[PDB]
């Protein structure tokens, strides 16, 4: 899964919006207020309409009425393109237009019937909303909330994750061992080999976390901000691989949004040496010191009343 070229019209601060994205990791820089939130809802949008994204309304695109909104996505997966493209109908003409095509030479041919259902159909065979929504995508909020407390990691693990009785015990329990050798395995990498046991146990609406260090158990009040921010991000992205089996796409909304000298050290660090590895990454920030860690950089600001975007590199 690579993202090619988003393009919106006429949704919140977009009036005319095209971002290219490349491989690596493409970082869209941008003050709060920019834009650049609202375009990855976008392209959640764009990919999964109808289905639920975050707290948005339907009505913002059927509805919030002149000029017709427009969403076009653009995307690579398993050696074929595909392009999604929804269009909402306004200003005199009315209605919704939905296709779904795939790259045949130099034409655009349609993979489904262009209707929402249908697309929909399709988009579950290729990737399944809740992989997108919850291994690729990374919500804002979710790795502070891991490193918070057992009970957030709890709540955040219960969000990401979702005679019978005993399945569903049984299926919970592998879930977060798996989880903790996944992750064992990341921060292992992130600390490049100081820790290399991450212990997970659930235990009453919470999940325990403890590093391992000289063989005993240590809380997560033992680490520096850094390796806090690693564990974090390694406990994470092993929630991602226990769900899709494999990271080729990453979308880290505001990763940081608050981030010292240290933390921002750290996943510069992480970055350069570890997140490369993935086929494609798209870093959202205010955080402008991140530049330095990516392969694209993009700047999203509001000027003359609408999103504007820059391409830095």
């Amino acid at each position: 899964m690579k993202l090619e070229r988003v393009t919106v019209k006429n949704f919140r601060s977009h009036s005319d919006t095209v971002v290219e994205f490349k491989e690596g990791i493409n970082l869209i820089i941008g003050q709060n207020g920019s834009g650049k939130s609202s375009l990855l809802d976008a392209i959640l949008v764009g990919l999964y309409w109808p289905l639920r994204i975050k707290d948005i309304k339907k009505d913002e695109f059927t509805k919030v009425g002149a000029r017709d909104t427009y969403i076009d996505l653009i995307f690579e997966k398993d050696g074929t393109k595909y392009r999604i493209t929804r269009r909402f109908l306004k200003g005199y003409s009315s209605g919704e237009i939905h296709a779904m095509k795939r790259l045949v030479g130099n034409e655009w041919k349609h993979v489904t019937e262009p209707s929402s259902k249908a697309i929909s159909a399709f988009m579950e065979k290729l990737i399944p909303y809740n992989i997108f929504l919850n291994a690729i995508y990374i919500r804002q909020g979710q790795i502070d909330a891991i490193l918070e407390s057992d009970e957030a990691r709890e709540k955040v693990v219960r969000e990401v994750l979702n005679k019978v009785k005993k399945y569903k015990a049984l299926a919970r329990e592998a879930a977060l061992s798996k989880i903790g050798e996944l992750a064992s395995e990341i921060f292992a990498e992130f600390t490049e080999g100081k820790y290399s046991e991450v212990v997970v146990r659930a235990e009453e609406n919470k999940v325990r976390l403890f590093v391992v260090w000289e063989g005993k158990e240590r809380p997560l009040t033992f680490l520096s901000g850094g390796e806090g921010i690693a564990l974090g991000l390694a406990f994470r992205l092993a929630m991602s691989l226990y769900l899709a089996g494999e990271i080729s796409l990453l979308i880290l909304d505001e990763p940081t949004p608050y981030l010292d000298e240290e933390r921002r050290r750290k996943l510069i660090t992480i970055m350069e040496r570890y997140l490369k590895k993935i086929p494609q990454v798209i870093l959202v920030s205010h955080d402008e010191e991140l530049k330095d860690a990516a392969d694209h950089v993009i700047r999203i600001s509001l000027e003359n009343g609408s999103s504007k975007v820059e391409v830095v590199s």
